[PDB]
């Protein structure tokens, strides 16, 4: 219960230290940054009953920033350089359906980017398991097939059914690809 697994990643550094599959409580990790970045904070983590301590990070001692990170099912809406000025900034697009989450804009500041936002997926909205379930959407439409995240999903029993005593709510929010489904019995 109290060793640790996987030394956090600091991007333009390495481990020196000896790496092994699990690490006692009290075993120490040492980071070493890449020429040319400087070091900021404890160039070890040491492992404390399961969690590690703070990690260092390896940063442009003038400030400038690399590339910006990735997201998942975003992309960011311009070029990327190798190296951003400080006060620089991007902005990030979500792909068909998904939703953004956070500022769409980052801004280099004091050697690091501020945080990325996150495209939040749609939830699929299954006939098979409405078909399973008696249920079916209140307002037919158009052809929803999907939900996007942060948007109200309503069901109803379908004719002659009504909500099974230990169901979910018939209203439910879409979030991440999460949906709550109700049940109908006859």
């Amino acid at each position: 219960g109290t060793s640790c697994v996987n030394p956090p990643t600091v991007q333009n550094a390495y481990i020196v230290s000896r790496q092994m599959s699990k690490y006692p409580s009290g075993e120490r990790v040492r980071y070493q940054c890449r020429s040319p970045y400087e070091m900021f904070g404890d160039e070890e983590v040491m492992c404390l009953n399961g969690n590690w301590t703070e990690p260092p990070q390896c940063k442009d001692s003038t400030g400038k920033c690399g590339p910006p990170p990735p997201i998942d099912n975003g992309d960011i809406t311009s070029f990327p350089l190798s190296v951003y000025a400080p006060a620089s900034s991007v902005e990030y697009q979500c792909q068909n359906l998904y939703q953004l989450e956070g500022n769409k804009r980052i801004t280099c500041r004091n050697g690091q980017w501020s945080e990325p936002p996150k495209c939040l997926h749609p939830c699929v909205i299954s006939r098979e398991i409405m078909e399973n379930y008696n249920i079916a959407l209140r307002w037919t439409a158009k052809q929803k097939l999907y939900s996007r995240t942060g948007e109200s999903v309503e069901f109803v029993c379908k004719r002659g059914y009504r909500l099974s005593s230990r169901s979910h709510t018939l209203r439910t929010t879409c979030w991440d690809g999460k949906l709550e489904y109700p049940t109908c019995a006859k």
